[PDB]
């Protein structure tokens, strides 16, 4: 039996700082976590123990903190060389900055393969871009080979920014040509790399012939055989084992998200790559595991362009932007209105006759927002000063809601009004009218949104079963602050760029903003 | 007796090509009027019929047309040269683009002598501007010789981009010392050359000493003596004639404005440069005078870069822009909006503890918006688009209203609110509400305002007493469309940017705009 061990990430999210406990800025060192130089440390050790070993990525290493902003890609690349990965995917999010911005800095510099079958290009792109990413890769590994075929999510065009040159195929559909391809080169041991999510993931597993095993991202999905390690619940055990339709077991695994855990699972091929069992978890990259000195200390040079952008200035503001707590959780507050006006202008997608803009309508608990800015530094507005209004490491994702949830949302919002409680909205793209005289649960008397089938955009009344996409922090998306019925309720969610990236990037867009309290929210 | 002919040009703005009769983009040929080209024919016949003129200027030829958006200047320096300007005095619009807007276009290409007494540099700058404007230059003209002084409005700081290292002192102290400096170089004929409007032009001919003329500008003042020869309506006979302290007869002129008249003043002379008499009166360019075809070929070659200008991409629109007259003439529309953002947006002011920005509030005819813009053109916003909505040349100008005047301008917007008039406004800065089954003049039932004297701008009750700055189209300054209130009651007005001007740099630096119907204007 030839023993094969696979390691991998997926949904890294530019994390190569080392992260607390939920994979925001390191606070305290000895609880800190993940990281490009501590991955090191272990995958070193793994690879000096067992002698068939694959790092794979599963894509999403792009965007998610300053590093991104900064260095573009540059970072993945040059760090995801330095712990030799063997092949990576595609996902979503190496889309973002376009097909230039993924050609240049990752395509090119990337010493290992980057994949993806149901990508296909046209037009001069397909020129400009040829060879340089590719449907599958034959990896020597021992004396054996080892087939990995590439799928990215069919949803990306939505979600990014891959421009009309690019055709996102059904990734099932995509892929069973190219598994075909492969068994007649004699490859018979073959893993699926791709970032679609665990669902697409187990169709994958099940209906793809030929396919031993899945390796996949996008959903963040926690998988795990016995008691977890940290504070992430399993939504599966390790790997999840599907039943193919031709009645093989296919292991499918993902390992969350953000660098906080390494996969790590071992397949055992009979000679003629059949999987004879597999086992396995993700391995919690906690503080017990040295960060690697030299990984390290290359980090802390790539951290001085970091904190020096952190400081330049962005743009400026002539209002004093007013993130008080004694306002943002009692009133409109202008720092809630620029927040959430940034939260709108990011990502402006527009459809001639269909919408004006894809959503209309943003959502933010006073809570989250956590010191103002003063106006009287020149009006300098820099990266550190939003860090402190937005410190959490957060993301502005976006959600889809029925208006009877919304409502239920503002409802909570006043519902034990008068306590300086961090669930009170700050809204963009709404006008809410509450009257406070009225019992809890039925204070909103007026609540009125931005359409976006409208080629002229205007306020509407709320209606109780038609779906708002609305932007939100990932915070409210995942039901913090008691809003439970966010969680429990939406219909789509998809996560989005980190918090501070947002409103830094409205600022130097704006280059002088005076968000006002203009009357989103008022009291009868 | 020496005779000297004084032919004087003041607030041209930029009006290189001829105009309507107001001003306006040439439309009917048989009925245009000034222009550079027309203005070299009557200056040329002139220099060949009389031995002793000087061709002067009073500032402002900066601002005004899509030709200063266009060159920056580089069109004034060009034409001013090839109609062999014999000075200039500095106005408050060359100082629009900032020091480096005037210093390179203007002040290292112009090929005669650029005066200001009254304005002093520092810091770096001095070093910089040292000697490319002079308090005043010595003449020679014939045989004799005529020292001509400048000044410029010590509101410029005000009013346009001067920066702080510029210091603006008052007119008549500045000027005393020099003319007491010509007096010493034993030079008895001064002109007074400046830039402050009429009302100080006639202090300075009363109180310094020693000046025989004052030829000014800034108030596009038109003085006539006789029939005037088309609509504008004098303020005084030309020369005005004040009596100084030291009780000589000082003839002070003006030229109304747009390059649509050339000032002509004939002043006879003794011996000891004491003024024996003057007389003459400003000059209609009318059709009646050819336009210089030489002159007239090298506008036609410098407008191909304009004309290329027009048609190119500002920025983008995700909506449609709703200028229809349908909309605009019955309630709030989006492309009054824009462009009332696009009046507020430009020339922010800021002074930390005093305003968040000097002006707050903006009105705009919707009779005045004259065409919607499509969004499927890709979204492009042109040049030429934004000429279709604003086609009548006008400014966005800054005037100073009591609460009480604002409040019968919207009752004005209503009073026979139904038939589509032009009078109905759109607002920025302003949330008004109308009974409409209230009585005419008493249909406003709120009125909101933008705070200024405030770091967070919020909407508070106007008042009656209060004084509040509000930009609005120069047709409304001057009580067009019926507002008779407006230009009978405001307390100070101040001419700014060409309309267009103002909308397409908003555009350019908002790269794509999303204008909203927000409830500026509502109805109860
Ligand atoms: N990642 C996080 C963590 C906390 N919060 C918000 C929830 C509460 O509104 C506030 C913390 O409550 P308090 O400031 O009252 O301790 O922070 C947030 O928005 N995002
Ligand atoms: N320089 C001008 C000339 C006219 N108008 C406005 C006044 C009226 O509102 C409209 C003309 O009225 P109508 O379109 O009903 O002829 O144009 C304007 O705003 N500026
Ligand atoms: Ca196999
Ligand atoms: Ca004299
Ligand atoms: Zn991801
Ligand atoms: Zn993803
Ligand atoms: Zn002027
Ligand atoms: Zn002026």
């Amino acid at each position: 039996p030839w023993e094969l061990t696979i390691l991998h990430t997926n949904d890294v999210h530019s994390r190569l700082e080392q992260t607390s406990e939920d994979s925001s800025k390191c606070v305290d060192a000895s609880r800190c976590m993940g990281g490009v130089a501590r991955l090191f440390t272990k995958v070193q050790q793994i690879r000096r123990a067992e002698p068939n070993v694959l790092l794979l990525d599963a894509g999403d290493q792009y965007q998610g903190t300053i590093w991104f902003t900064v260095y573009k890609g540059a970072e993945v690349a040059h760090f995801m060389n330095a712990l030799r990965y063997d092949a990576m995917a595609l996902g979503n999010h190496e889309f973002d900055n376009g097909v230039e911005g993924l050609i240049e800095p990752l395509l090119k510099e990337a010493k290992f393969p980057i994949l993806s079958a149901n990508i296909s290009a046209s037009g001069p792109l397909a020129s400009q871009i040829s060879g340089l990413y590719l449907p599958y890769k034959v990896l020597p590994v021992g004396d054996e080979v080892v087939g990995i075929v590439g799928y990215t999510s069919k949803e990306t065009p939505f979600l990014s920014n891959p421009g009309t040159n690019l055709v996102f195929e059904d990734e099932i559909t995509a892929l069973q040509p190219e598994v075909d391809k492969l068994k007649t080169l004699n490859v018979n041991k073959i893993i699926a790399l791709g970032h679609s999510g665990f669902e697409m993931d187990k169709l994958i597993a099940q209906k793809v012939r030929g396919v031993d095993v899945v390796v996949g991202g996008h959903s963040n999905t926690f998988l795990y055989t016995g008691n977890p390690p940290s504070k992430e619940v399993p939504a599966g055990k390790y790997p999840f084992i599907v039943t193919s339709d031709d009645g093989r077991k296919v292991p499918v695994v993902q390992a969350y998200a953000f660098g906080k855990y390494l996969g790590y699972l071992k397949i055992e091929f009979d000679e003629r790559g059949n999987v004879i069992s597999s086992h396995g978890n993700p391995i919690l990259l906690d503080s017990s595991i040295p960060e690697d000195p030299s990984i390290k200390a290359d980090i802390n040079k790539w951290r001085i362009k970091l904190d020096d952008y952190s400081t330049q200035e962005l743009g400026k503001t002539i209002v004093y932007l007013d993130g008080s707590s004694q306002s943002c959780r009692f009133r409109e507050c202008n720092m809630g209105n620029l927040i959430c006006d940034a939260m709108i202008n990011n990502n402006l997608r527009h459809a001639d006759e269909m919408f004006w803009n894809h959503v209309s309508m943003c959502i933010l608990n006073g809570g989250g927002i956590r010191s103002p800015i003063d106006e009287r530094n020149d009006g300098t507005i820099t990266w550190e000063n939003l860090a402190a209004v937005l410190p959490f490491g957060g993301t502005f994702d976006l959600v889809q809601l029925k208006g009877s949830t919304l409502k239920k949302a503002f409802e909570h919002s006043v519902h034990r009004y008068g306590q300086s409680t961090g669930e009170f909205l700050q809204v963009g793209g709404i006008h809410v009218v509450y009257d406070l005289s009225r019992k809890p649960g039925d204070r909103v008397v007026k609540l009125d949104v931005l359409c976006t089938s409208c080629r002229v955009p205007s306020y509407d009344p709320l209606k109780m079963d038609e779906v708002y996409k609305v932007i939100l922090p990932n915070f409210l998306a995942n039901g913090g602050d008691g809003f439970q019925m966010i969680k429990d309720e939406l219909l789509r969610h998809d996560s989005g760029d980190q918090d501070i990236n947002v409103v830094s990037t409205y600022i130097s867009k704006m280059k002088v903003i005076y968000p006002a309290v203009e009357g989103r929210i008022k009291f009868s």
